[PDB]
């Protein structure tokens, strides 16, 4: 298969990785100034649904360094494992975490549709329609956690509105009911 | 044959393998001291898959000087081996080495594409399809170390990353359990 278009579109991958992170952590920094307004202004619950937004994006800035890792280590071993012709123990945690999280990832990046294509290109075995759905079940808990779409524990949101008006100096009161769960 | 297109061919050889050398030299320079900042900045993996490429690149390169020898010792008898028409022994581990690493290095250049196919042109005699397969099993092992693909010990990636600290004045903890391996 084209495992170079794969390694340059890899090597896209982690540049716009790196764009991406920075651009979301200028306006995230932005955002949390703005955030601060809402806090001081008002509705402390649109502020709550703008922080619940954004720490959103901070277990998306977590998942990407994870994967960044994952992909750059999968990267390292490209000509090696390409000798062989399934995947290694090695690989598997990453190859199962990639695996699982490159359709929530489908959209975010178009280079990753050819590399989880080449992937499944690459591999037959605990590959391939409910193959690869059965070697896929090795993903990363952590990364699981940090791809998890929930609600953080509002004793937890609290504490991000809490630990925001500590350092933008709002003034801060959490749900007495939520403040001590 | 065309020996003496095969000769500028080796010297255009030689010129990119100083050309390279020296390009690579420099990035990995460059590398260095960015790897200094990921061990300095956080994922040490991170800087360790780096460094994985970089020592990769440094088998590269004793591969390339040794190669460089053979290649230059090989120039030293042209018209002297021209004039016979079997391969003598004296030439027999620079061949076989040759032999052996062209297909890994047919990618790394393209007069080599040449050279190889002007070798299997010089001979017949433990040459071919397989029998030059039979003669090119006096490879050089040491550049077979230096053109094996492996990960090197984690207690040497750990003493890399710890001379790397040493010399880029990093804080590197080695996993004890590799650090005492």
């Amino acid at each position: 298969f084209k495992a170079e278009r794969l390694r340059v579109n890899l090597e896209l991958v982690i540049n716009r990785l790196k764009l991406l992170e920075e651009k979301k952590t200028e306006l995230a920094q932005k955002a949390r100034k703005e955030i601060a307004d809402y806090l001081a202004a008002g509705k402390d619950e649109r502020a709550r649904i703008r922080v619940e937004h954004i720490i959103r994006e901070d277990y998306l800035v977590e998942a990407m360094e994870i994967l960044e890792l994952y992909c750059d280590l999968l990267l390292a071993r490209f000509g090696l494992i390409q000798s062989m012709k399934e995947l290694d123990s090695g690989l598997a945690e990453s190859v199962s975490t990639l695996i699982w999280a490159a359709p929530r990832l489908q959209s975010e990046v178009a280079e990753l549709k050819i590399v989880a294509d080449q992937l499944c290109a690459k591999y037959s075995k605990e590959y391939g329609k409910l193959c690869r759905t059965n070697q896929i079940g090795t993903v990363n808990d952590r990364l699981m956690h940090k791809l998890s779409v929930e609600a953080p524990p509002k004793i937890l949101v609290e504490r991000y509105l809490i630990e925001i008006a500590k350092n933008y100096n709002v003034p801060y009161e959490p749900d007495s009911v939520v403040m001590a769960e």
